[PDB]
């Protein structure tokens, strides 16, 4: 593979608080570069090798096994830019519906609690408020890249009312909460929920104490063949206080903890409607 | 009150690794340090003070509150001392009882899963291994203090193998665990647990993943007249990058996720044997 695409790969590796969406873009700048980059007379060979590759940044995000599914093995350069660019535009219609749907489902007076950083959650609530509707949001700082806290900046930018608090303190304020919305970083055939660790934990509390809990996730990050007792959750070195933490990033939650899926097509009830 | 007892007073609230335990100790200080200090004329008001002061330092902590009630309000210098000294002991006889009946139900082959800080569990763990059980320990750093990474280092100190965890990944974890053991900071009058927050979730996995749920707590942490809906969590002050982060240290754990409470009279079941 190319320089140029190697260095791609390099920042996508690198990334600790975008999530799913900034590293589907980025995947696709990947196919891109590519293109622009290599012989056509190598190019299908290329497009074969840099699919492995980019799923294997995180196999734990289906957007990635998506966009590569997506990309075709080509000798033309100009098509698979093209797919390329078509998979990103999808993409942006996609959340920016979704945002639409999600923010229609926000009641006036809600209190939610979500977890980790999602771009399509973000957008949501920034909708929510453009609809002028009131509302405060309980998040977490998200250990140990505390991503969270990203997602708390971002919420003081747009003037929205919230509080920050520990991973641990979720059982403490699900109860505070009226509803619970977190993002994903993959729908498994079965109709499970793959997104950051922890997130499981909060779907356990909100149930208990019956706070509805919904999961935002554009239909490309769907997998349509991997069910979930074969999911990767992804793993990265930490080392912290020179001691060496496990680490795994990702965690899978049941659908029967699921009240439904914001999708751009409407929300989903897992897993018939699969 | 005086300025020697005024200081152990501070030293107990900046403490933020060792837990209910080690603050009990530096409560009974406080009070052995109050009869060197006063004269018998004035001992009697300021036991009473000292009763509140030390209760005030954690009222997550019903060590603190027995230990208060432990100390009779008396004007004798002897007595004070005297029964200072016995609550002490009495802690660590309870410990060193609860840790051999804590080991005894640890079995070879265990992958004991624990979270925050405990130095009950901690000795449970100990006498297990000293008594040549295999089992292996997952643990939590535990946010936002890292009393976690303390525990890891005197696992290290004994040759107990460890694994450390974020606490987000408890849920991921309790999976690969064959039974759980975790201190209290207080066992509730109807048979909650209070404890490092974050301990509920771990109970709430772990009855999903059917994996036993044990919580070790002597005697001296069973609040007497103290409901769950009554209870108060202590929070301190808390800042990362530039955000000001809520920070509630202890939870309630409802008896239902709880197996037993290994206590220093034996393993009793909540909530019907707490009486």
């Amino acid at each position: 593979l190319p320089e140029r695409v190697l260095e791609i790969l390099r920042e996508m590796k690198r990334e600790r608080i975008k999530g799913a969406s900034w590293l589907a873009k980025k995947g696709a700048e990947a196919f891109l570069t590519l293109a622009e980059e290599l012989d056509e007379s190598l190019l299908e060979d290329a497009i074969m090798e840099l699919r492995e590759e980019v799923v294997k940044v995180n196999p734990s995000m289906a957007s990635l096994y998506n966009l590569a599914r997506f990309i075709p093995v080509t000798n033309r350069r100009d098509i698979l830019k093209s797919r390329a660019l078509e998979f990103l535009r999808r993409m942006e219609e996609a959340k920016r519906e979704l945002a639409s749907i999600g923010a229609q489902l926000i009641d006036d007076g809600d209190v939610i609690i979500t977890h980790s950083f999602s771009s399509t959650v973000l957008e949501i609530i920034r909708t929510a408020k453009e609809r002028k509707k009131r509302f405060k949001v309980i998040l977490t700082e998200s250990s140990p890249d505390y991503e969270g806290l990203h997602l708390a900046r971002e919420l003081e930018f747009s003037g929205i009312e919230f509080e920050v608090i520990t991973d641990a303190q979720m059982g403490l304020f699900c109860r505070e909460a009226s509803i619970a919305i977190v993002g994903a970083d993959m729908i498994t055939k079965d109709g499970y929920v793959v997104n950051k660790a922890g997130t499981y934990l909060l779907a356990l509390a909100c149930h208990e104490n019956a706070i509805p809990f919904y999961v935002a996730a554009e239909t490309y990050k769907f997998h349509p063949t991997l069910k979930s007792g074969d999911v990767m959750l992804m793993e990265r070195d930490l080392i912290r206080g020179n001691v060496r933490i496990r680490n795994v990033l990702f965690d899978v939650t049941p659908w029967k903890y699921v009240r439904g899926i914001i999708t751009e097509l409407g929300i989903v009830i897992p897993p018939r409607d699969i």
